[PDB]
């Protein structure tokens, strides 16, 4: 089970050491944000900032903007344009685990909409890793069966004549994924597959798959063949390191948003407009995302202001929301709930909620009626589940624009400022627009952003949606990330308080005991998996269990890192690591400690 897990190095020998070499980049730690943990709100939004701007940073071998990507993109825009032309029998998947699932189901809704509002018959579907419930609920163990990815698409793609199936993992990763990239390979005639990452093929990931006789790596490998014909393309520009270590929601989920709309933009501009896809359209419209991260973070003061603000709701425990109105609400339900795995957050810790008409946006909307506390979303679910348990300790962020129904926008606001005057907005507008009076007057720190109107005679009101879901996902990113890390929930820049919520996050975790106790991998194996089975002893059973199991048993555990690494550190028992925590105001206070 554990082959391939390279021996922790030995002390001093970290340097050029093989283990080092193998850390896929989306795993690596950013060289600019190893001081991430005790960095004061200001200094994160900084940091943070300078993360996301560099997926757009032109050596330029392989980055988003280098001749290859661009080239690449042009050709997958030019197989989508023949779906496009053909919707008898065509479909375009976009498929992924979760925040790539997301990405997926976000994509799906945007060019629907784009193609209903030119009277087109809608082509798209998505293909999230556990179905709907895990569009607004941490369901991360999902993504690791390739049968189950299999088994959906066949069910999608059953009748039609030529599919595209964009699928989506950021680390190279997600079984889920591989085995649709595999079936597609397998049937040239009906499937075109595209896989989008943010490694290099040689760093993705080479573990055994569970239900599936090849690997990640050896699925991508066998689509850089078949990308010799054109039959596959791998699409994996280099982003760089995440500013929390494996952070894919943050750069991966930026660089998917923008890569998949540019490339889709230039698809459908290419049938209604007649323009073929370019490299120097392709640049004008990804530059134009690049100045949307200048708009984004000339607010760097008051993000940092509501950073705070979020964190004292949070320490005190009280509950924060994320109110956005139309597609900003799927932009907030995808940023609560990646909390719950990367910082050990309850799921009523941090919600996103949707304002507006969702009718149109999910393909099994039963899975998610009536399923529970985990589940909500909806405007009603926040207006009738949420809003009467609203207390003075919650926080609530409006995120709309000025083209919004500002009456509604005014209304729930003032239902939400008779429970808690922790209120803060996020209000978008066109150069020229001002917000109404009574808006001014219960925001008077608003967080305003403005933009200029866009002239791309096709894509312009388009873009203009989409730099507007970017500019929040990177302030609703960056406060929930900081909100958290002023907890005292991550050590340097890795996630001390993850949940182990399904295989890659399982790796993670042993290599963070890796690198952070500097002790033998067998130590490593053992302690990790003494405090995911606690208080079941270990046994050569559990010892050589699939990955699976040690999943399901740790996805609902806290602080599972922590104890396991003070055991090692202190040579302790499970009991004793947790007395050593429970003492300790914070586990990142708890690991530095027994560290000096
Ligand atoms: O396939 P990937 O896009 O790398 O990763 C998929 C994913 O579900 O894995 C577990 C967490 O890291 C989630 O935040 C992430 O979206
Ligand atoms: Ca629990």
């Amino acid at each position: 089970r554990f082959q391939h897990v390279i021996e922790t190095p030995e002390p001093g020998k970290w340097e050029l050491s093989g283990y080092e070499a193998a850390v896929p980049i989306t795993e690596k730690s950013n060289p600019l944000t190893q001081d991430l943990d005790k960095a004061d709100a200001e200094n994160i939004v900084r940091l943070l900032g300078q993360c996301d701007a560099e997926i757009f940073q032109e050596s330029t071998y392989q980055r988003l903007y280098s001749e290859s990507i661009l080239t690449t993109m042009v050709q997958v825009a030019g197989k989508v344009q023949e779906v496009l032309k053909e919707p008898d029998g065509g479909l375009v998947v976009l498929s992924g685990g979760g925040t790539s699932g997301r990405m997926a189901f976000l994509m799906s809704v945007s060019f629907n909409q784009l193609m209903k509002g030119l009277g087109q018959k809608p082509l798209y579907t998505y293909l999230i890793a556990g179905g709907d419930r895990s569009v607004v609920a941490s369901r991360e163990g999902t993504e690791d069966s390739a049968l189950h990815g299999i088994e959906e698409l066949k069910k999608v793609a059953a009748g039609k004549k030529r599919v595209i199936v964009i699928g989506i993992s950021v680390g190279l990763s997600a079984p889920f994924v591989a085995g649709q990239m595999d079936c597609c390979m397998n049937n040239t005639a009906v499937f075109l597959p595209v896989l989008v990452g943010f490694n290099p093929v040689s760093m993705a990931r080479n573990d055994p798959i569970e239900d599936w006789s090849s690997t990640f790596r050896q699925v991508a490998e066998r689509m850089q063949k078949m990308q010799e014909k054109q039959k596959a393309f791998v699409l994996n520009p280099a982003i760089g390191p995440e500013g929390l270590s494996g952070s894919s929601r943050m750069k991966g989920g930026s660089a998917t948003k923008i890569l998949l709309e540019t490339l889709l933009l230039a698809a459908h501009k290419t049938v209604d407009q007649g323009i073929a896809a370019s490299q120097r359209c392709l640049l004008e419209i990804l530059r134009t995302f690049e100045r949307a991260h200048q708009v984004t973070y000339s607010q760097s003061p008051k993000i940092a202001t509501l950073m705070k603000s979020v964190s004292t709701s949070l320490e005190t425990t009280g509950h924060v929301y994320l109110v956005g109105w139309q597609t900003l609400g799927i932009i907030a339900i995808m940023d609560g709930v990646e909390c719950i795995h990367t910082f050990g957050a309850d799921f009523r810790d941090v919600r996103g909620f949707l304002i507006g008409d969702h009718s149109d946006m999910f393909n099994q909307k039963a899975e998610l009626t009536n399923q529970g506390p985990q589940f909500t979303f909806s405007q009603e679910d926040f207006l009738t589940s949420i809003l009467p348990s609203l207390t003075e300790i919650d926080t609530v962020v409006f995120i709309f624009t000025l083209d919004d129904n500002l009456t509604e926008v005014q209304t729930i606001v003032e239902q939400v400022k008779e429970k808690t005057n922790h209120i803060q907005a996020l209000a978008h507008s066109t150069v020229g627009q001002t917000l109404p009076i009574p808006l001014k007057k219960l925001f008077p720190s608003i967080i305003s952003i403005t933009w200029p109107l866009l002239f791309f005679e096709y894509e312009g009101n388009f873009i203009q949606k989409f730099q507007r879901e970017l500019s929040t996902k990177w302030v609703l990113n960056t406060v929930s990330t900081g909100a958290h890390v002023l907890l005292g929930k991550i050590l340097q820049n890795h996630m001390l308080d993850l949940r182990i919520s399904n295989s890659k996050l399982f790796w993670r975790a042993l290599a963070m005991l890796q690198r952070f106790s500097g002790q033998s991998k067998a130590r490593c194996i053992e302690s990790l998996l003494r405090a995911i089975h606690f208080p079941q002893p270990l046994s050569d059973d559990i010892r050589a269990a699939p990955i699976s199991c040690h999943v399901q048993v740790a996805h609902e555990k806290e602080q599972v890192i922590p104890i396991a690494l003070l055991s090692l550190l202190f040579r302790c028992s499970i009991t004793e690591a947790q007395a050593h925590l429970a003492a300790a105001p914070s586990v990142c206070e708890a690991v530095r400690s027994a560290l000096a």
